[PDB]
């Protein structure tokens, strides 16, 4: 019998409250979740690109800088993969739930005052827009300085971190969105193309879309 170690964490209370606002409030422009995730991937790709200017050995783990979009109707998942800088275990725990960075409180309060969801990325909490369309999010990441980890949350105030048992990545991050039953439009080629063309036209890395037969 295989034994796997899991670490469970509570979201920092303001992040939990922001997540509750995103999950329990209707917002009309939900499609921006994809812009936010592609933006995070592009930022991660910039970090490894700029670091590689003085240290080419940082690309030993992979020299291609790109993004893949993978919908899967059977699993009801939309996956965004990049070959960006990735996150170490510390980065993952620090940035994906235990610390409310400046932006979290300001945006949470802006949403409580009736603001739209559109500017979420400006407040540095764009990742959490995944919860407009997903009931569960899994983040797989690999940084040069560490092992491959899997973060996962179905909201409800908690998340888990474990060393990943899935397919290997040389370096980068994979965000797997387990879509809500009424948000399956985001598995459609036409809808994904619409959103990429509307919101991510100027992304400086190539995006490959895998279209299901
Ligand atoms: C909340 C959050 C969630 C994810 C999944 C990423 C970044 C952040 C974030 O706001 N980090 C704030 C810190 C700045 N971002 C980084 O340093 C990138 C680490 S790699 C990376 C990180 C993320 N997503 C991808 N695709 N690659």
């Amino acid at each position: 019998m295989e034994e796997e170690e899991v670490e469970t964490f509570a979201f920092q209370a303001e992040i939990a409250q922001l997540m509750s606002l995103i999950i329990n409030t209707f917002y009309s422009n939900k499609e921006i979740f994809l812009r936010e995730l592609i933006s995070n991937s592009s930022d991660a790709l910039d970090k490894i690109r700029y670091e590689s200017l003085t240290d080419p050995s940082k690309l030993d783990s992979g020299k291609e800088l790109h993004i893949n979009l993978i919908p899967n109707k059977q699993d009801r998942t939309l996956t965004i993969v990049d070959t960006g800088i990735g996150m170490t275990k510390a980065d993952l725990i620090n940035n994906l739930g235990t610390i409310a960075k400046s932006g979290t409180k300001a945006f949470m309060e802006a949403l409580q005052a009736g603001a739209d969801i559109s500017m979420i990325g400006q407040f540095g909490v764009g990742f959490y827009s995944a919860y407009l369309v997903a009931e569960k999010v899994t983040v797989i990441t690999k940084h040069n300085d560490d092992e491959q980890y899997a973060w996962e949350s179905s909201a409800g105030g908690s998340f888990t971190v474990r060393t990943d048992t899935g397919e290997p990545m040389g370096r980068g991050t994979k965000v797997i969105l387990h879509l809500k039953e009424d948000q399956t439009e985001y598995l459609e080629e036409r809808r994904i193309k619409e959103i990429v063309k509307k919101h991510s036209q100027f992304i400086g890395y190539p995006i490959t879309l895998f279209v299901e037969k």
